[PDB]
């Protein structure tokens, strides 16, 4: 049982390079539109307190250099939507996959295709944390890299990368340019607030551990939803709801372990730690696998 | 800092479905050859003790059904090379990337494109362990999935998946069909022997931790190569050689931390554990990042 990303080929064919002045970052080319972070128009001496409307007024279509491999694309229109720029180009991407834009919920996962200069470097799996940050791996030049899910043949884009927070975690927008969380695109230290653990995902992962033979943490206790949550609150775990219980139903069925029994085991793990033991090769409780992720990987 | 796989698009275009009888698994289609595990010719009542030469003699070209999406490929020749079958087909793969076959060394990493029925399901990063197993995520139907590295435009294929061992780890071949390690393709419980920790990779990861602000494990001690190795041997760590020291040179330079100083810190971690603390979000010492991986991800 592994942290697995979606195959990235459909997205690789959409990445381009966008340059305004000496600033370069990544854009996403779908149909005849290229989407990228609006701070591509900033110089280094703009990023502390940018007035994006005023900065963009000085820019014309020909100030945006868009490159797909050896080919320069011709920009024929531009507009700003929230924190993203949309550059209309004279060529529809022949590699455009079936796609949609979605705004994902906290607790859900997605794959990131980290890119530099329009070129894919690697792919990994992330969760949108309750506090609307992600724990990525991003360097200068990585903005405009995107997060996505694949649903059959269809790519659902849910994230575009914009910035780092003081804790080393990351923040960005949906593909309409609206940040996840309270963040703004300027070069200041910003607060994400308490991060809470995604309880339903921890339980999914404990189920995955059982499926994979690792079963030492199970016990002879059970609990109630209200009583577990008294312990969840204590550890900054999200409260568990009945909807979560029913989402875990299939995993509970495949293992024959009642959800509230697994909850009792989680309580003991939370209160007693792992006593140097491990679960699926980890000495920490993992919360970046959804139930759907766990079902996907054990089928 | 994240476990990151290579972008998988160039490999996605090479995966096909291979069916012999009711057995189906994955094949790799490059030029006019499809490569797949030879046990595609086995029935369930063959896999305990297969005589592959005798089984293959009963098979003709038209007994191999090869499907790339909606398209059936026509098999015009077949031969067995070690534990792989080579099916010559009447169509060269138009998506064949620049590629080569390499036999990778223990301690090196590669990306796995896990596939079922010829269709990519997900991508993750693995290491070839010292004992020539890998810790993958593979289900029935996953054989013929491949591991690879990408070097510029060129895909280096290094692994094809064949089996599970009793410890839940995995074993397979290079693309010439030669197993890594002592394993054979038959459905028996087989021994991998003691797994040792890839010391140079643990040090690379400790350097990555320093680069990423996490520095509590550093100390005021140093050591010698011989004296550390006395402690490496104890914990089933690979001995550190001067070649490893020089491989770590660049990371040592970027951090200004002498390799033998980092070794002294590792010794303390090995002898004292992590006292409930964490390193790059892990409560265990990670050994599946090479120095090159760490350089790649911090650039
Ligand atoms: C992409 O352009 C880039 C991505 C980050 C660079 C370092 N890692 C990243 O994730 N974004 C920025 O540089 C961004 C530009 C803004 C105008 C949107 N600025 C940014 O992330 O500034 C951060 C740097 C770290 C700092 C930490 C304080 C302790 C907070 C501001
Ligand atoms: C692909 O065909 C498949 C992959 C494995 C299935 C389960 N997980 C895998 O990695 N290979 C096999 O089924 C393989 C066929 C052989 C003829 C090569 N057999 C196999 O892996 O048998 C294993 C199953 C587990 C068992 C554990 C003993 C405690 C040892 C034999």
């Amino acid at each position: 049982f592994r942290k697995m990303a979606f195959p990235s080929g459909k997205v690789e064919g959409c990445m381009v390079q966008v340059t305004c002045g000496t600033t370069t970052l990544n854009g996403l080319w779908l149909d005849d539109v290229v989407y990228c972070p609006r701070h591509v128009i900033c110089t280094s001496e703009d990023m502390l307190n940018p007035n994006y409307e005023d900065l963009l007024i000085r820019k014309s279509n020909h100030n945006f250099l868009v490159q797909a491999g050896n080919v320069q694309l011709r920009v024929i229109g531009h507009s700003m939507q929230n924190c993203v720029l949309k550059l209309k180009v004279d060529t529809a991407n022949p590699k455009t996959p079936k796609y949609k834009f979605v705004r994902i919920q906290p607790g859900q996962t997605f794959s990131v295709l980290a890119c530099y200069n329009g070129s894919p470097s690697g792919v990994y799996q992330c969760a949108m944390r309750p506090n609307f940050t992600i724990k990525g791996s991003f360097l200068n030049g990585s903005c405009g890299s995107v997060g996505f899910n694949i649903d059959y043949d269809c790519v659902s884009f849910c994230y575009m990368h914009h910035m780092e927070l003081p804790t080393g975690v990351h923040a960005g927008t949906d593909l309409e340019g609206n940040f996840y969380g309270p963040f703004v695109d300027r070069q200041t230290a910003q607060a994400a607030g308490t991060d809470t653990t995604i309880t339903v995902n921890v339980l999914a992962w404990l189920y995955a551990a059982v499926i994979n033979g690792d079963r030492w943490f199970l016990n002879r206790f059970t609990t109630t939803l209200n009583d577990f949550n008294l312990v969840a609150m204590k550890y900054n775990y999200e409260p568990l709801t009945q909807d979560h219980v029913d989402i875990l139903g299939p995993l509970s069925a495949q293992t024959g372990i009642a959800v509230l029994d697994m909850c009792a085991s989680l309580k003991e793990l939370l209160q007693n730690g792992m006593n140097g033991r491990t679960i699926l090769g980890s000495a920490l409780l993992e919360d970046e696998f959804t139930p759907f992720d766990v079902v996907r990987q054990c089928s």
